[PDB]
């Protein structure tokens, strides 16, 4: 168990890497979030490019073309990509 | 980097532990989700009991008293608990 506590740090660590005493309330523009993962899985997600599901999640940040996103909200964005990939492995049909 | 890919498996692994070929579409009742973490951090979250923020997230599943929740939606639920705890450490006031 304790599988969540492990992820809890992942989201906190990756974010902590950026700013900690952000003079301005936690705020991340579409680019920040988009770049956040890409910068992390830039070389990895390269393999996902084959799957259109990648853009599926982009619809969220993409809509924020000029807008931004709180912060934690990005977590789920990561899941949307997982379910898409996980579906590839699991599929009875 | 690649901090997300690490969490990606965490959510998939913890969930994979349950059912894989779920004869019924991915479905988790309030209890499942609630019990999911508690069963994972049952002894750990015991320390969080001091923080009321714990109930803050419960409001989500709690509302599903008789209802249920897709699945991935639970990811963010984990973040809601993090931001609450993270706030404890970081707080200029």
């Amino acid at each position: 168990g304790s599988e969540l506590e492990t992820a809890m740090e992942t989201l906190i660590n990756v974010f902590h890497a950026h700013s900690g005493k952000e003079g301005d309330k936690y705020k991340l523009s579409k680019k920040e979030l988009k770049e956040l993962l890409q910068t992390e899985l830039s070389g990895f997600l390269d393999a996902q490019k084959d799957a259109d599901a990648v853009d599926k999640v982009m619809k969220e940040l993409d809509e924020d073309g000029d807008g931004e996103v709180d912060f934690q909200e990005y977590v789920v964005l990561v899941a949307a990509l997982t379910v898409a990939c996980n579906n590839f492995f699991w599929e009875n049909s």
